[PDB]
């Protein structure tokens, strides 16, 4: 073998992120302007926006959650906090109109008591919130969840990086599975553990064993312009969560820092060593960016004009889309 | 599939840029100052020095073009104006001897109209001057232009960066095909849609559909050096279009700008926030790089070297030279 | 060939480092904090940590290797001072309990000499210490040790980088294989020698020749990451050997150094022109970690976390874990 | 073709540098200190130490080509000065004892006669010194020499970076082929005229084309660290040809200059504006070095420590070493 020993599958894959692909523009007779750019959540949930906002304390609480839904995406609250909390954060969303809200769950033991609150509270999503999804114990949590509220209630489970992974989750019975085991911007995962796995080769894996039963694949994490989210959709994502592009708006939770003149906000991992107060997260700063409607707005166009590029009419064409592999040379 | 999923034409291509390749040196009987630097700008115009300037606001108006066309090239007049004042500047130029010209028009509901009046200003060559020409309305640009006024005029239709693209406008009835879909150095499709195709792998792509039918490609955005024209002739490009580098000098529009005692001009996208009063361009500076004629004989005289070295006595031998792919190390 | 000449076999493989690669999360039922972490650090001696500290004189004295010991790992005395004042910090280590220690020798003159009196202080381990072990000196030296003192006494034998090497240290007899020629922090064999080989791929082809036979491998030299730890036991190694990672601590040898309102260590390779009064070292500096304990529970806590990624209950599991090999911009 | 067009041989091969390989170690037996480090310059000529200073106004005149020759390798005297200037400095090296010498000369009308001056001043070794020997003036110059004074006088050829060039230098009588077409690191060839080989790849290819005739390559460019002389070598030259490594020496020609408080002296490439009063070279700094003997000692300390490690007894022996190639990654 020629990076060494004798066994070819030592090294499984060639892994590419975003950075390493562009889109090919194709034929098209699709104006920006007209694309249709709906996309399932779930298998039973289509938004009108394919984008959702990351399960984490400096994103996504109740008024990011709002934002999002009215925007055309959905927002799902962070887990760090009492459950009487996130339950009344629910509650706040689903008071101010017709929104879907999704929100988080972990595998403990405070877990079930946690999802049946926020059931109660008329969540629509539940995300079962972990970063490996390939255990007994979060694909056990997954079919609980769905056996005993998958009538009212969508469930998500994740993170995968790999198609085995991702198949498991499927047939646990999964609504969709999230996916990004490492790539996040504020991810310490690959230099503490040494584990990762690049984010378009973990997407097209994991749509290899969700696309052919139907469940919708999010691309989570390491998405960082929005040219990315086009690029995760063509990989196959059906939709993409989204953690530092949308921690810089006015609806995050947290306050406007200042240094050296400039506008910035905090945004931090979960598994930062502050979320937790051996951490897989650091604690960092993004720009200031203003109201979320208009970041949204600016994301969305990228979408659509990729659309146009790629003569995509819906998401579902998008899908399709072929990649060019580019090298370092191309910065 | 080694890179992820199951389907090898997902990633359809390496695409190379002009930093990935270097010409190799072959036998040579040329001396440099007796190349022959003439090329096709389309079927029938041919160009002593094979360059043309970019279509912008701030590389060319009617002084470049004159510069350009005394030069050996030729200059593209931007459209980012009145009809009536565009067409002004074909007569200027027109005034200044039997000098070479061309202009750009777009595909939209003016520009039927804007291209009549180029025409009876005298223009030599039409531009449809697209991002994305594989489309139905330009396409039909295109060809009402050719059976229009195709007896009198050249039309040119781009952008392009795949075969597929390139052979739709050759079966349209172009005269020459502009090949670029995000290379240019104030672009920011790449990163906003996601979108492009390096451009010594779109040049080889489309030269493989134009020239089985003797249609020339101008190579349009990229190049930074000299040595990056040579690299695109002998990809097969004819001709290439320069906006970079053409934009520091003396006849490009634009006052000069002191920043830290440095002298500079503006140059911008036909896509950014100022050119359009979701951008896909900025705005930023270049050097100033005093008169035109100057720059050009420095483009040239690596253009020179290169037939020298690779032993083309003419543009259409120096089309058939080879490449060495070359990695990273080799900065 | 495409890089070359017409022998294939010039350019032997493709060496890839730590950052080349990741591991693949793959199914899980292991805890953190219930993995078994103890390996094998010879075929006789198993540690709870497998990790030993470097022998070098900014990096493992007396004080390091009690800690090192405590902590449940090894500590290597370096070889630059006196056989008496060696000897005597082996015994200073077996006065503070049943703690293990090893003790470097050379190939000289005085060697032998060297290693006796090792032997009768008490030594438990003795590592052959050269920069180049396929070496008939070096596998004489083994050979002799482990005949004479081999009963009461593991003899290690390195370093190597290649197959070959690897092979002629079993056949010698030795009871660990230490790997690493040029990767180490302080290293600058490479630019000096222009010799070396990428240390991923290295254990992979150390591992082919020393598995079988049931020789443990030990990744010495590169490691800057806990999560590289994780790296080269799964690539088979069963223990790391730590420099650069070490010698921030409170236990090595050395005063702190204040610079810039900053605390550091010095930290030098044994070829350095400092720790011979042609170097194939520098002397730098590392950033003062606090005590020693404390840093490997962080590095062993990466390592846990690695193992509960990949699903390894244990160190001789985590030898089977898969990788993904990354581009550039997986940066 | 994966990176464009239909043609494979359009882009030829894949081109290496000296930082995409390195030397794997091999079984030794050989000491630094006793290496063999003699090597043919030429047929006929054969060197104690195989290397020589480059033939630029900034590195050799009289004083470099007496150290050169006394540290046991070669001066080849510059040609930018008159033909009597050239000629005297010859005379004053053979003066200084039986010290071998060159000189380079060009194809122009007055080389012909500046080689029978140089010849009769006692030249050892004449240099055909252009940038593309593969051209009928160049062989038809070392043609001449060869049957002219060829009895007496040895005649290198080059610049090449193909097989081909080089088999044509053969068959043109060349007793030394020089590879190096864009290496150097005062060269702007690359970014000027596009043109270039890497230079691991280009020793390779003139290897396989001289090395069956007995001609020996002299690696010419690119060299940085005496490990580049053992890697250039071990790819099969015999000597390798240092500019910018020995233009910080006392014996270079100029002075020191002083920038914020460190000692530099200037290295200009023979093609910059400033040696010609299009240029293809810079004039720049390198820093103050000292000695040339101790520079020397320096370098072939690390070519001696490669043949150490590569088990190389023999300059012959080590241009059968293997290399590895590394990635990005091994910075
Ligand atoms: O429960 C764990 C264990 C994972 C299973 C294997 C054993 C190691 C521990 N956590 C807790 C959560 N995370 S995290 O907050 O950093 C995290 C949050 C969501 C998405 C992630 C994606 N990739 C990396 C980290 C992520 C750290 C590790
Ligand atoms: O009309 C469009 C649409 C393109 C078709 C697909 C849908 C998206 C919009 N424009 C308008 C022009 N450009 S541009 O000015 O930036 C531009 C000018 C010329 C050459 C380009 C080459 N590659 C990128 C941008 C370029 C932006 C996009
Ligand atoms: O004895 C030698 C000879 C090696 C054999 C081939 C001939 C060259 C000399 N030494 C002495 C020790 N080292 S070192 O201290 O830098 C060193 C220490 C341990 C591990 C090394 C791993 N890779 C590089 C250097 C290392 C330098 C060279
Ligand atoms: O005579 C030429 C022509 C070359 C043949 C093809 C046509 C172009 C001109 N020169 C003159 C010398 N050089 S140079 O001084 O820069 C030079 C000096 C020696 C080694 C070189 C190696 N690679 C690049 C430049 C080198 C520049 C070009
Ligand atoms: O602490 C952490 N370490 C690693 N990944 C995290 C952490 N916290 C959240 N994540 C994941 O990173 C995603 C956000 O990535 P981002 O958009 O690139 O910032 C989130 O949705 C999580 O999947
Ligand atoms: O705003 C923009 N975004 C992307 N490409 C542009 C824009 N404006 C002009 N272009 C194209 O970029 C070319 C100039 O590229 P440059 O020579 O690298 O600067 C132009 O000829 C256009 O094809
Ligand atoms: O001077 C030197 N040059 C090259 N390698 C050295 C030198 N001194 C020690 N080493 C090796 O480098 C290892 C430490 O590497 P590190 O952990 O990356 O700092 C040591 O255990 C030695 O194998
Ligand atoms: O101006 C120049 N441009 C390109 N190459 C040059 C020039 N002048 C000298 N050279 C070559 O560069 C070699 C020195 O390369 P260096 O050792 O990397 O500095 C010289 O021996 C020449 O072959």
């Amino acid at each position: 073998v020629p990076t060494g020993g004798d066994d070819p599958t030592k090294i499984a894959m060639l892994g590419l992120t975003f950075d390493d692909v562009l889109l090919l523009p194709a034929a098209s007779d699709v104006l920006p302007a007209n694309a249709d750019t709906s996309s399932q959540l779930t298998k039973k949930i289509r938004l009108k926006v394919p984008l959702v906002s990351s399960a984490m304390d400096t994103v996504t609480e109740a008024r990011m959650a709002i934002a999002m839904a009215r925007a055309g995406g959905m927002g799902v609250l962070h887990r760090n906090l009492p459950v009487a909390e996130q339950a009344a954060q629910v509650e706040t969303v689903k008071r101010s109109g017709g929104l879907l809200v999704g929100a988080a769950v972990g595998v403990g033991d405070d877990a079930w008591e946690r999802a049946m609150a926020l059931r109660d509270a008329g969540v629509d999503v539940l995300v079962v919130d972990t970063a490996h999804a390939h255990n007994r114990k979060v694909l056990d949590m997954v079919h609980r969840l769905k056996t005993t509220v998958g009538d009212e209630i969508e469930v998500v489970g994740g993170n995968v990086a790999t198609r085995a992974a991702a198949a498991a989750l499927v047939e646990a019975g999964a609504d969709a599975v999230k996916v990004g085991v490492g790539p996040g911007s504020i991810c310490t995962t690959r230099v503490v553990a040494g584990v990762g796995a690049p984010q378009i080769t973990a997407i097209l894996e994991a749509v290899a064993a969700c696309a052919p039963h139907g469940v919708p694949v999010i691309a989570d994490g390491g998405l960082q312009y929005s040219g990315d989210i086009a690029k995760a959709l063509a990989a196959g994502a059906s939709t993409a969560m989204l953690g530092s592009l949308l921690a810089g708006t006015a609806e995050s939770p947290g306050e406007l820092i200042l240094v050296n003149g400039k506008q910035f906000k905090s945004y931090r991992g979960m598994g930062s060593l502050g979320a937790m107060q051996v951490p897989e997260g650091i604690e960092g700063r993004v720009p200031f960016r203003g109201p979320l409607s208009t970041v949204i707005h600016q994301l969305v166009g990228g979408l659509r004009a990729a659309m146009g590029y790629t003569g995509s009419a819906t998401i579902e064409e998008l899908q399709q889309a072929q990649f060019v592999q580019i090298t370092a040379a191309g910065l």
